[PDB]
């Protein structure tokens, strides 16, 4: 590693490089983060039920730990995520009587976490996934279905941005999903955000989640994707890149290893993926991976729990994967 080049300098001039972690990848992975990323990411501990578990009761220890190491570092931190359809403890929506409570009510506490936990991290973090999936994935209808939007209506997104730039005016908030190059959810992604812009809603960005396979999505439709959300005139991020050894109709667990095959698409996808984002380094400002090494991937577990996955730039030793070589190189 000592003469390997270094993900953040060699973007220099196109995007920040992240990764998503947590106290525990922070010191298994310490070296890694400080020799490449520019920015940071909480996989798991600024979501709600992290934050918040019980009405008045937060706890940020976890997020704390997160920002200090990023700080301490000069790295920057994307704030993931305030309101998503999971992850979200089941008080939020209850009364007393752990019936559905009011529109007005949940707002007053959509209000409030996003209120406190914006504030409390407001000059250390410069952007933040608002809104994370309302799209649906599947069907016609342009909205997936969610407490949030069941209790408080469709304007649920344009209360929660109003709020987030409220709490803090200076950053830079995001819708954030997945599966978002597949043409029809793109259109809906794509509809959805114009619509807030349309109405002034403090919207600054699309957050392209980007968990990817071998084959899908394919190049174009990743350049359509780009282009078509940067005609909205927003900021996008990919962030929370990782590439999957399996399709979406492959849930084998019996491989204990990837194929030559495998490392070597995995090596000229990569490669072709971070051409185009460097082609679109006037509108991408940042690339975030899921992780930063194999030996932590929440693909291991997902979609086929217990098995394999080795999904990023470097190996479970920390060393860097063919895939490492060809990204770097465009
Ligand atoms: O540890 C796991 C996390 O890695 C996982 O993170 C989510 C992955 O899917 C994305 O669409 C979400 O935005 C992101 O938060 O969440 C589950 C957790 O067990
Ligand atoms: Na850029």
């Amino acid at each position: 590693n000592s003469s390997l080049p270094s993900l953040r300098d060699v973007f220099a001039n196109d995007f920040r490089i992240g990764a998503a972690v947590n106290p525990v990848t922070i010191e298994m992975q310490k070296q890694l983060l400080i020799d490449h990323v520019n920015s940071i990411t909480a996989e798991n501990h600024m979501k709600f039920e992290h934050l918040q578990p019980e009405e008045g009761k937060f706890t940020f220890q976890e997020a704390d730990r997160i920002v200090d190491f990023a700080c301490s570092h000069r790295m920057a931190v994307r704030g993931h995520t305030l309101v998503w359809h999971n992850q979200t403890p089941d008080w939020v929506f209850q009364d007393g009587q752990g019936h559905f409570v009011s529109r007005d009510v949940l707002l007053e506490r959509m209000k409030c976490h996003i209120s406190t936990v914006v504030r409390r991290y407001k000059g250390k973090i410069y952007c933040w996934d608002v809104i994370n999936e309302a799209v649906a994935d599947e069907g016609n209808e342009l909205l997936r279905p969610s407490k949030w939007r069941q209790i408080i209506g469709d304007d649920f997104m344009e209360q929660a941005f109003l709020y987030a730039y409220e709490a803090d005016p200076d950053a830079l908030l995001f819708y954030n999903d997945y599966n978002e190059c597949f043409p029809e959810k793109r259109e809906k992604i794509f509809a959805l955000v114009k619509s807030l812009r349309d109405k002034g809603i403090p919207i600054h960005g699309i957050g392209m989640q980007a968990h990817w396979s071998l084959t899908r999505p394919s190049l174009d439709e990743i350049r359509a994707a780009i282009e078509r959300y940067a005609s909205l005139g927003v900021v996008l991020h990919i962030t929370e890149l990782d590439v999957s050894m399996f399709e979406f109709h492959d849930r084998r667990t019996d491989l204990a290893a990837p194929t030559s095959e495998m490392i070597e698409r995995q090596a000229e996808r990569y490669g072709q993926i971070f051409a185009l984002f460097k082609e679109y380094r006037d509108v991408i400002q940042s690339v975030t991976f899921w992780g930063i090494a194999d030996d932590h991937t929440w693909l291991d577990n997902f979609p086929v729990h217990g098995r394999k996955n080795w999904p990023l730039l470097f190996d479970e030793q920390h060393k860097p994967k063919p895939a490492f070589w060809r990204a770097v190189s465009v």
